[PDB]
């Protein structure tokens, strides 16, 4: 109930200008990322898994809002975030990424974005890099299920993104594999809450959004590895 099947992905309404977006790879593995309506434009954080995918997500936002897309942003350099770059590009829509992620991306056989993110060493997104963002307060919290793993926070609302840094209250594990940093992944995890300290909606890549306690329970799991 409340979710729209669209394809094979599925939207769900977080807010009244917030939709989190799903796409599904056979490995059944769930990924999300968001929509975010601005004003007269639309934008997205993350593609699905691939470009046909992220097709369909463009012709949802075109049948379900209708607004032009203007930007996207990528949170980390894995193909259920940067899958369908391609297709973002061919619709004509600004594409941004961590820096790092740019450079991470031929290696892992995605398609660098258009644009590079730098950061402050207070992990706050050096502003001129990301032009016109709107309500997107993207922030880097420092290495944890990647190196360039990267965060947004949408003002004007409750909702803010951890993509796959933060795991569900209830994750038996963070599984990762060897490009985390299991040494910070707690601090980054609690950095990313520090970020957005009133966020109540967690919203992340592989499970539904969630309360702070999916902050706290992914920082303590992650105490676990150092
Ligand atoms: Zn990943
Ligand atoms: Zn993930």
């Amino acid at each position: 109930t409340g979710d729209q099947r669209f394809g094979d992905l599925v939207f769900r309404q977080l807010a009244p200008n917030v939709w989190q977006h799903t796409s599904y790879l056979d490995m059944a593995v769930a990924s999300n990322g968001l929509i975010v309506r601005d004003g007269g434009r639309v934008l997205v954080v993350d593609t699905a898994w691939t470009d046909d995918q992220t097709a369909q997500i463009l012709n949802w936002i075109k049948q379900e809002i209708n607004l032009p897309v203007a930007l996207a942003v990528v949170t980390h350099a894995h193909q259920n975030k940067m899958g369908g770059m391609d297709a973002l590009h061919a619709a004509g829509i600004a594409t941004y990424a961590n820096a790092l992620s740019n450079q991470l991306a031929p290696q892992e056989g995605m398609v660098a974005a258009q644009h590079s993110l730098t950061f402050a060493a207070n992990g706050w997104v050096e502003p001129a890099t990301a032009p016109n963002f709107g309500p997107l307060k993207v922030f880097y919290p420092g290495p944890g299920h990647t190196s360039d793993n990267i965060t947004v926070g949408i003002d004007g609302t409750d909702i803010a993104f951890g993509g796959c840094l933060i795991k569900d209250s209830k994750a038996k594990s963070l599984g990762n594999l060897g490009d985390a940093d299991t040494e910070h992944y707690a601090a980054s995890a609690r950095a990313f809450g520090a970020a957005f300290p009133k966020a109540s909606m967690i919203v992340m890549s592989h499970s539904a959004p969630d309360s702070r306690a999916a902050i706290t329970h992914t920082a303590r799991m992650a105490d676990k590895l150092r």
